[PDB]
RNA sequence: AAAAAA
C-alpha cells in the first residue's frame, strides 16, 4: 500500500541506484542500498541530495567484503544480505527488490532473498547505451544530468519479474534475533556485520524440513506420528525395514524412544540384585523385615529353555511381595525407585498397577493408597523438566483385585471397587497422580461368577471408572468374549488366545479395545517359538487392526525392562518393522485411560521425542 | 564414479565454457551450454573439438529471445532453461551448474534452478585481470592459449557455493511430461522454444503449498483432515469464523462439502410432492396399491411454531411406507431415487436403514432384504465415476427393530435381529454394499427402555455386528446408561438427554459412541429455540467441545421435507456460533464411527480431504 | 551478457 521501500545492491556502477529509484509508480519513502566496501557512493548521496529530499538512506556496506577471492567472501555476504532485510522493520508489501549491481552471486542472493522472504515486487533495471562519453555508446554514468535525460528518453528499461509472497514464517522474523555488529558508521553509512551464520543455518533447516514434508506428505494417514513427516527418504525408508535386536544401533534407538506403559506390578519391581536391598535399607521397622530369602531364578532364566506355572512364577518373587511393603518406609521407597527406572527408561506415561489391600495388616487400605499416591505425587512433583514444566513420566494408578485366595470373595471384590470409586472422586485433579481405572482379575472364573461379576461391577461404570479385564490361564474366546461385552471392559490383559475365534477378533478391533501383550511374561509364563504353543500373536493381531501395546508386567520378576520388551518382540515374531514399534506406542496412547487433554499433550510429546538414526 | 555433466549458461562474452569445464578435481561429460539467439559459440566448440575429444558439447539456443527487453522475455528463458534441465537426464548427483554468464536475470534465475531442483555444486567462475590488448591488464576473453593460460598461471578461482538438496518430487519428474519443443537444429547447437508455462505453473504449486502446510503445521491435529493444511492464512482464519447459514456463499459451499449420512431410514422418505407420485408410477401391481393420501402437513413443516409428539411424527407420511413398499417395484424404486437423492446432495458414504421383515405376504423378508441390496449394488455400479473409479455413494445396510406399544412385536424384533445376523455374514464382499448393523428404534418408553432386550441382543454380539439405539429420543439419560453398557451400544440415537448426567457424557466421550443428531427432526420434535431466541438448548455444539463424536444426520428426508444440506445449514442457524471448522469435525466424527472396514475408512478419509472446496 | 545494468 503506502509507504513502498526499495532494496537495491550495486558494484562499482553508482548509477543503479537512482535509475532503480525512479521506476514509474514508484512512490518510494526509504530507500536502502547494500554495497561491498570498495565503490563510491558519493553520487548517490549527491542524487538523492538535490532532488530527492526525504529518501532516507541506508548504505550498508559489509565490512571485510572487498572483493570475491573465495566462496567464504560470498557467505559473509549472504548472512548480512538477510540480517539487512529485518533490521527494516517491512513487510512483503513494502519490499521492492532490485537485483542490479555487483557480482552476479552478490546478484543472484537477492534473488533468493525476496523468494523466500517475500517481496511486493523484484526487478531489475537496464539502460540502453546513450551516454556518448569518451569512447562511443556507454551506459548512462554521469551523475544527474544524464540519468535524468536518461528517463525522459525511454532509455532505462524496468523488467520485473512480479510479486514474491515467502515463506509465513520468514516475512516478518525479528531483527534482534538475528542482530547487525554495526562497526564505524557514519551519517547514513553503515558498515555492517555478522558475528555468526544462525540465520543461513536457520534458513537452510527449514527449506529441508519443508521438503522433506511435502516430499512425504502423501501418506500422512498410514504415519503413526506428525513429526515422522519431516524425516528423509532413507530414513523413512529405514523405519520399515524389518527390526534387529542383534544390533547395538537398533537398540539404543529403542532405548531412546519415548514409550507408554499400561500393564506393570508395583509389587514386582524389586525382587533381586542390590534394589531389593535397597528397599531394606529404608524401612521404619528393621527389626521386622523378614530374613533375606531372595529366590534361585530358573536356569538361563531371562529366556528360559521351558515354560514354568503361574504357580512357580509368582513365587520368584517373594521377597518384595507382601512381606517388605508392609512397611510404610519400604513402600515410599519402592515407589521412588519404580519412579526412577520408569524416567530412566524413558517413559513418558504409566499407569501402574496396585492392590493396596495386601499391603494392609494394621494401617488400612485407604492409608495405603494415600501413601502410594502421594509418594508418586511427590516425585512427579520433583522430577519437574520437560516443556511446560510437565512431569517427565505420568503416572496413574490402576487397582487389582486382592491375589489372596483365603477370606470371602464377594466382600474382597467388593473392597476393591468400593476403594477404586471413592478414590477417583477424592483425587479429581487433572495433572495430578489419579486413579483411573480398576482390574477384574479373579473376580470371575470362581464356580461361574460371571453373572455375580456382571452385576456386583455396575456401580464402577456408573462412577465413571476404566474397566482392564486381565485374561487369566487357558483364555478361552468365551472367557474373552464376556470380558468384552458382559463387563464393559476396555483393555484386555494378554489374551494370547484370540485369533482362534475370528468373530470376537473382528469385535474387538472394531470396538478399538486394547490388548495389553507382554513379551518376556508371556514367554517364561506359557512358552513361545523364539526366533526362527502357535507363534505370538503380536504381529498378526497388529495387522488385523488390534489395538496392541507392549507392556512389561512384572519386571523384577521378569529381570526385563520395558525396552527389552520391544526388542523381544522383535525376536518373538520375525518381521517387525521399526515403524510397527511406533504403532505399538501410539495404540498404547490411544487406549490409555487419560484424558482427552492430557492425551493430546502426550501425542505432540513422543512425536517430537522420537530419536533419528 | 559419478559421471559429473555440466551446466552453464552464457552470455556475449564466450570463454566462460572452457573455464567451467576446467573446475579443479573434475573430469567433466556432457556440457549444456545455455545461450540466447546471438553470442557466438565458434570459441567455444573450438575448445572442445582440440582439448577435450569427446565430453559431448550440446548447446540450446532458448527461442526467438535475443535482448533483454520485458518480462515475457525472461519468463520465456525461465521455462525454457527448466525443461533443458529435465531434457538432460540424471538427478542432482551429476548436475554440476555454472550461474556465471548472461544477464543478471539468467544468472539468478540458474541458481534457483539449482536450488528447486538439486544439484550436485554451483559455482561461479571469476577470470582474474591477467590478460593484455587493446585496454591492457583484460579479461582472457579469447583465444586458446589465454584460458590454458589462465588455468596453468592459476589465476582463476571458481568459488564454489555447496550443493543442494532440491525438492524429491522436483529431481526428476519426467521429460516427457514437460516436452521441450525443437526447432531447426543442426550438430551440437540448436534451437528450443516451451510451447507453454506449464513447469512455472507446477513449480510455483509446489512451493505455495509447501508455504502453507510449512506454516500451519504446528497446529495441524486441531485441523480435522491433514489435506486441509494447504489453504491461504485468510482461508483458514475465514473457516474458523462462524457459519452464516442465510449467507449464499455458505450456502453453496456446503452444498460442495462430502458429506457421510449415518442415520437415514429407508421407510420414510419421498412422501409427499413429485417424489411420492415417481415412485408409485414404477408399481408393477398398480390395482394393490392404497389410494392417494398424503397426510397434512402442519404449518410451516420444515420450521414448525409447534413441536408435534413422537406417536404423530411417525404417522406423518404414511402415504410411503409399510402400505406403499409391497409392490416389488415400488421398493426398486424407493431405492433408486435415494441414492439419486444421495449422490447428488454429495454423500461419499449412506447407511440407509431399512425393515424388510415390513414387507411380507409371498415374498420372504430375505427376498425382500436380498432386493433392496441388489437395489442399491446395481446403483453404485452405474455410478461408478467417483475417483479412482469407484462407487459415487457407497451404501450400507442397517436393519431396524421397531417396537410400538403392544402385539406380538418382539417377534419381528426377533426376526430382524436374526435376519441381520444371517444376511450380514453372506455378503462378505467389502466393496459391495451390505448389512454392517442392526438398530433398536420405535416407541421409545420407560417400559421398554433399553435393556429389556439384552437376552435377545446376545447372538447378534456373538457373531459380530455393530448395534446402534434410538436411546435419548424421548427419555431420560438412565436411558442412555442402558443402551451403552446394557446392549454395548456403538452408536446412539437422539442422544438429546445426556449433557444432564455428566458422568455418561463423559464416559461416552472417552469410550467413543458416535451421537446421531438431526437438526430438523429434533426442531420438528422437541421444538429447540432457533437462531438463540422449553426444551433447552441443542447439545450440537455443547458435545463437540465435550469432545463427544457427534455427527448431523437426516433421519426421514421425505418426513422432515429437508436434506442434508438443509440440517447442516440448519444446525448453525439453530446453535449459533458453529465455526465452519466444525462441520468439518463432524464429517471426521461421523467417518470415525461409521460401521466399515479400516481400509474403506483410509479410502474414505482421503476422498473427503480432497473434496473440500476452498471458498 | 566473469571482477560489479545490454
Ligand atoms: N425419527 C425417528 N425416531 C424414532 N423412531 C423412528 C423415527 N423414524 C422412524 N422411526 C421408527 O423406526 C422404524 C422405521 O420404519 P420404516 O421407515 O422402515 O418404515 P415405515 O413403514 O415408515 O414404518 P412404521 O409405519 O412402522 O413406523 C419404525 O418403527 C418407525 O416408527
Amino acid at each position: 500500500n503506502v509507504q513502498a521501500h526499495l532494496f537495491v545492491s550495486l558494484g562499482t556502477a553508482p548509477a543503479i541506484v537512482p535509475e532503480a529509484f525512479l521506476l514509474p509508480g514508484a512512490r518510494f519513502v526509504s530507500v536502502h542500498v547494500l554495497t561491498t566496501e570498495r565503490p563510491d557512493v558519493t553520487l548517490i548521496r549527491e542524487f538523492f541530495r538535490r532532488h530527492a529530499p526525504g529518501v532516507n538512506l541506508t548504505i550498508t556496506r559489509v565490512a571485510g567484503f572487498q572483493d570475491l577471492k573465495s566462496e567464504e567472501d560470498h557467505f559473509r555476504f549472504e548472512e548480512v544480505m538477510f540480517r539487512w532485510f529485518l533490521a527494516s522493520r517491512t513487510g512483503p508489501e513494502q519490499r521492492f527488490v532490485c537485483l542490479t549491481g555487483g557480482f552476479k552471486t552478490m546478484s543472484a542472493a537477492m534473488q533468493k532473498a525476496a523468494t523466500v522472504l517475500g517481496a511486493a515486487e523484484v526487478f531489475h533495471v537496464l539502460a540502453d547505451d546513450c551516454c556518448v562519453g569518451p569512447q562511443g555508446r556507454l551506459m548512462p554514468p554521469s551523475t544527474l544530468e544524464e540519468i535524468l535525460w536518461a528517463r525522459d528518453q525511454g532509455h532505462l528499461h524496468w523488467i520485473r519479474l512480479g510479486p514474491e509472497r515467502g515463506w509465513p514464517q520468514l516475512r516478518r522474523i525479528a531483527p534482534e534475533q538475528f542482530p547487525l555488529q554495526v562497526v564505524e558508521e557514519k551519517g547514513d553509512e553503515r558498515r555492517v556485520q555478522a558475528e555468526d551464520r544462525a540465520f543461513g543455518t536457520f534458513l537452510q533447516d527449514l527449506l529441508q524440513r519443508a521438503s522433506r514434508i511435502a516430499g512425504a506428505w502423501e501418506m500422512l494417514p498410514e504415519l503413526p506420528f506428525a513429526d515422522l513427516a519431516t524425516w528423509s527418504e532413507g530414513e523413512l525408508a529405514w523405519l520399515r525395514e524389518p527390526l534387529d535386536p542383534r544390533a547395538p544401533a537398533d537398540q539404543r534407538w529403542v532405548a531412546g524412544l519415548p514409550k507408554i506403559e499400561l500393564h506393570c506390578h508395583l509389587g514386582g519391581f524389586a525382587t533381586h540384585g542390590e534394589l531389593l536391598r535397597r528397599v531394606r535399607n529404608a524401612a521404619e521397622n528393621p527389626g521386622k523385615l523378614p530374613p533375606l530369602e531372595e529366590p534361585r531364578l530358573p536356569e538361563g532364566w531371562p529366556l528360559p529353555a521351558q515354560p514354568i506355572p503361574l504357580a512357580e512364577y509368582m513365587k520368584l518373587g517373594n521377597a518384595n511381595g507382601t512381606a517388605l511393603l508392609r512397611d510404610p518406609g519400604c513402600l515410599r521407597e519402592q515407589c521412588r525407585l519404580l519412579y526412577r527406572h520408569l524416567v530412566d527408561q524413558g517413559v513418558c506415561y504409566a499407569e501402574v498397577r496396585c492392590s493396596p489391600a495386601n499391603y494392609a495388616e494394621v494401617r488400612s487400605p485407604w492409608d495405603v493408597l494415600a501413601d502410594i499416591r502421594a509418594a508418586f505425587q511427590e516425585c512427579m512433583e520433583g522430577a519437574r523438566t520437560a516443556p511446560g514444566g510437565l512431569p517427565a513420566c505420568h503416572v496413574n494408578l490402576i487397582l487389582i483385585a486382592t491375589r489372596r485366595a483365603s477370606g470371602d470373595y464377594r466382600a474382597a471384590i467388593a473392597r476393591h471397587l468400593a476403594l477404586a470409586v471413592t478414590a477417583a472422586e477424592h483425587w479429581r485433579d487433572e495433572n495430578a497422580c489419579r486413579v483411573v481405572g480398576v482390574d477384574l482379575a479373579g473376580y470371575e472364573d470362581e464356580k461361574t461368577r460371571a453373572h455375580y461379576f456382571r452385576e456386583e461391577f455396575t456401580a464402577v461404570h456408573r462412577c465413571g471408572l476404566a474397566v482392564t479385564v486381565h485374561a487369566g490361564e487357558n483364555d478361552d474366546a468365551e472367557g474373552i468374549w464376556r470380558a468384552v461385552f458382559d463387563l464393559n471392559a476396555r483393555r484386555l490383559g494378554h489374551a494370547l488366545s484370540l485369533g482362534q475365534s475370528r468373530e470376537l477378533l473382528r469385535s474387538v478391533a472394531d470396538r478399538g479395545i486394547g490388548v495389553e501383550l507382554c513379551p518376556y511374561a508371556n514367554l517364561q509364563i506359557k512358552g513361545f517359538r523364539l526366533d526362527g504353543p502357535g507363534p505370538y500373536p503380536l504381529l498378526d493381531y497388529l495387522r488385523e487392526g488390534v489395538r496392541v501395546t507392549v507392556n512389561t508386567d512384572n519386571i523384577g520378576i521378569s529381570a526385563a525392562s520395558l525396552t527389552d520388551n520391544l526388542l523381544l518382540a522383535a525376536r518373538l515374531c520375525p518381521g517387525l518393522t521399526r515403524l510397527d514399534l511406533l504403532h505399538l506406542q501410539r495404540h498404547a496412547l490411544e487406549t490409555a485411560f487419560c484424558t482427552a487433554t492430557q492425551r493430546l499433550t502426550l501425542l505432540r510429546r513422543i512425536s517430537s521425542g522420537i530419536p533419528r538414526p
